[PDB]
């Protein structure tokens, strides 16, 4: 899982 | 899963 | 799992 | 912005 | 900004 | 920011 | 800043 | 800062 | 900062 | 698991 | 600074 | 598991 | 400052 | 066990 | 400064 | 276990 | 365990 | 066991 914010 | 907001 | 915030 | 419930 | 609720 | 209930 | 609640 | 509870 | 309680 | 404030 | 619990 | 907050 | 109970 | 604030 | 309770 | 803080 | 506070 | 405060 991966849950990214940039 | 990949959930992102760049 | 990777939750990441940039 | 992520606001995420599951 | 990542508020999660799992 | 990084706000986590799991 | 990381709020955490496991 | 890190504020933690597990 | 870190405040840890495990 | 990586949780990642940067 | 390191407030910790255990 | 790896918690990072810089 | 390190403020420590085990 | 990695919790790190820099 | 090390205030410690084990 | 690590807990650091710099 | 290596707690670290720099 | 290694509680360090520099």
């Amino acid at each position: 899982v991966q849950i990214i914010n940039k």
